[PDB]
C-alpha cells in the first residue's frame, strides 16, 4: 500500500543519487 | 506505515544530497 | 517502529550532509 | 536477535557520522 | 535476517562516509 | 526482502560517496 509507494520513491532517489555521483566523479578528472 | 513515512523522509533527503553533489560537481568543473 | 526512527534519523543525517556539501560547494566556487 | 544487534550497529555509525559532520562544519568556518 | 544483513552493510558504509568526511574536514583545515 | 535490497543498495551508494569524498579531499590538500 502506502509502503510499496514509498519504496519506489526511495528507488527513484537512489537512482538520482547515483547520477549525481557519476557527475562528480566526472568532475574530478 | 510509520516505517513508510520514514522511507519517505529518507527519499526526500537522498534527493537533496543528489542535488548538493551536482552543485559540488559544478563548483569544481568551473 | 524498531527501524523507523533509525531511518528517520539517517534522513536527518543525510539532509545535514547535503547542506554541508552546499557550503563546501560555495566555498570552492569562490 | 541478529537484527536488534545490527540495529545498534547502525545506531553507532549514525552517531559517528554526526561527529564527522560537526568536524566538517567546524572546518568550514 | 537478510534485512539485518542489509542494516549491517549500511552501518559499515556510514562508518566509511564518516571517515571520509573527517578526511575532507582535515583537508580543508590545512 | 522488499526493503533489504533497497537498503543494501543505499549502502553501496554511500560507500561510493565516501570514495568520492576521499578523492575530493585528496584534490584539496594539493
Amino acid at each position: 500500500g502506502e509502503l510499496a509507494q514509498a519504496l519506489k520513491e526511495l528507488a527513484k532517489a537512489l537512482k538520482e543519487l547515483a547520477w549525481a555521483l557519476k557527475e562528480l566523479a566526472q568532475a574530478l578528472k
